[PDB]
């Protein structure tokens, strides 16, 4: 009894991977994720140039989850491309590379360079649509016209199957509009739901202070706070995008939580906060726990229950 | 050392009140809230006509919060207006009346008839800007043009100070836009942040089923899930609407949670899920807990620390 699966013309030992930004920024981090029991890894979202990121403290965690305003600290696209082209051991697991350029032009420039390495090595593109839009505008995925433009331009520039990382939505009309945008693109083969629940605010009662420095304490939420939001987004897109895969991300701390994401429609399951807090050992625990729940239920495959969440009446 | 506040030309023994929809639908519910130690009460959001609402189960709660798709079950506006006009004992505490018409015209119709009772008896209007709009469009407060229309028409029809109940937002740009529209309306004297985090999806692992019947299990989230989102919204509106009060709602289970709301800017503090789960005894607990935090810190009044959350240098 094993959790291996095939998706996107690649084979995966199991459905687990890190969430972009967690344990993926440096060569050391990518080596560590490659040595783990995860089924796959994704790199830190990158920009054309290297970035320091925001001032610290910029990440904090708590029993219910985490808040972050990292600000895209990363080693720059040239580094992640070199990792993909020369350093990653593809015999170990598949690699996804996440791109988050600060404009459409920057994303086009990066994807034009990724394509031959994708063809040659099989690295997979996850395009982060929480990439910053023009300042004073909402993030790109919350601006449907910008979202359509980015995908038009990337599709043209890249020319190969890719995926998109989405922020959560909270309104059924918005599910309908977003999914319709995505379904205009046939090259968009997976949709990762969700990025962090945007612009939360954690306050410490003892000190009377916010807990992160950037943005007056405001940052994206992850972890237990966001599991029902994550599940809703996974299912909403699973129902609306029948010709795409959905990748679940948000609130996974256990094999039960992974099971819920798969029931909702997830094909891979990404682990952010919990992985940041527990370290890469979490992947063996998650696999064990997911296999235990499967065995108790009599399920011998992921396909037997993916997307099979039951509704009432 | 007291929790008492004087706002909107009323006196409140303490900041706590129910959140609209919890323990406020029937005469029995309103008498129970009136008998409690809460500093105020709000009625169930109402429609012109009495509504059966969405099929059951439509509310469920869990250790980290609740999900609901109630569907505005309510006794109809005439009932709540009679309660305000004839039944409520204003010597016990102030009353807010929440309205949630299904069109701008329905809201106008109700506020025209609430006005004279507001003027004579001092009932306070809370206008719910999550009232559903045209289906397939986003909820009113996620459609800024619709929001502006509603506020123009209700301001003209009512002609008295009122407040609004807002959904949460998740973008810095989005928060600014909400402030920009509300600040067009001088009669909007309070902003209640937040209504339920929309369209989440709770799934029971054992039964592999969603837990509420309407909308294929989708529903609004409250409780521990939503406290950092709530705080963010309170503080974002508190900073952007300096001539308005902000009332906090979301994730309050303890005096410590209330203290964080107040540090973020809240003047009243509303209690939804936790009151649904614990019952009205919660109010004496919250008062005692808030007073204990104030005593440890040497604060004698709420204005000492309201809006005084610290940022990092
Ligand atoms: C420290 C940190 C950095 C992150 N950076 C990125 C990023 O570079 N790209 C991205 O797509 N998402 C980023 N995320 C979002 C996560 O990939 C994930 O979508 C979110 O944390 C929710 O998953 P969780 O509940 O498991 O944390 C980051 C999250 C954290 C906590
Ligand atoms: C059962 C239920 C019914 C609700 N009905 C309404 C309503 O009629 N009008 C409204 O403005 N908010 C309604 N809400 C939202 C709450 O007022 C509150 O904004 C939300 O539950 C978050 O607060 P909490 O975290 O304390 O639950 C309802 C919530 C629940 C749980
Ligand atoms: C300049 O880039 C940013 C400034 C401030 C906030 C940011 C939030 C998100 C992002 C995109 C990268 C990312 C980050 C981040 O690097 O902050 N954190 C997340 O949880 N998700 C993400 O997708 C860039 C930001
Ligand atoms: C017909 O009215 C509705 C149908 C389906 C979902 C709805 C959700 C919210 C509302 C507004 C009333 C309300 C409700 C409600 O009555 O469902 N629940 C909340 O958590 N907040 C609210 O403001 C009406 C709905």
């Amino acid at each position: 009894m094993c959790l291996k699966l095939n998706l996107l013309d690649h084979v995966f030992a199991n459905p687990f991977m890190n969430a972009a930004g967690v344990l993926c920024s440096t060569e050391e981090d990518l080596r560590c994720m490659t040595a783990s029991s995860s089924g796959a890894l994704v790199s830190k979202s990158c920009t054309s140039a290297p970035r320091d990121g925001n001032p610290e403290p910029r990440y904090m965690a708590f029993p219910l989850g985490s808040i972050n305003s990292m600000g895209l600290p990363n080693l720059g696209f040239d580094f992640y491309l070199k990792y993909a082209s020369d350093l990653h051991d593809y015999s170990k697991k598949p690699l996804f590379l996440s791109i988050s350029g600060l404009s459409v032009e920057e994303n086009v420039a990066m994807v034009r360079r990724l394509a031959p390495v994708a063809q040659e090595k099989g690295v997979l593109l996850e395009l982060n649509l929480s990439c910053p839009n023009v300042p004073g505008k909402p993030q790109v995925a919350y601006d449907f016209e910008a979202m359509r433009t980015y995908l038009q331009q990337v599709s043209l520039a890249y020319g190969l199957p890719f995926g998109v990382k989405m922020p959560p939505y909270f309104d059924i009309a918005h599910f309908d509009t977003a999914a319709a945008v995505l379904n205009e693109f046939p090259l968009v083969k997976f949709v990762t739901c969700v990025n962090s629940v945007g612009n939360g605010l954690v306050i410490d009662a003892e000190s009377e202070s916010v807990v992160i420095k950037p943005k007056q304490g405001f940052g994206g939420l992850g972890g237990k706070y966001i599991l029902p939001t994550a599940l809703a987004n996974v299912n909403a897109f699973y129902r609306r995008c029948p010709d795409k895969l959905v990748f679940g991300c948000g609130g996974v701390y256990s094999g039960e939580d992974a099971f819920l994401h798969i029931l909702a429609g997830a094909s891979m399951v990404q682990v952010g906060t919990a992985l940041q807090e527990e370290g890469p050992g979490i992947f063996t625990r998650l696999e064990d726990e997911l296999l235990e729940i499967m065995a108790r239920k009599g399920y011998r495959t992921l396909e037997e229950f993916r997307g099979r969440v039951k509704t009432i009446e």
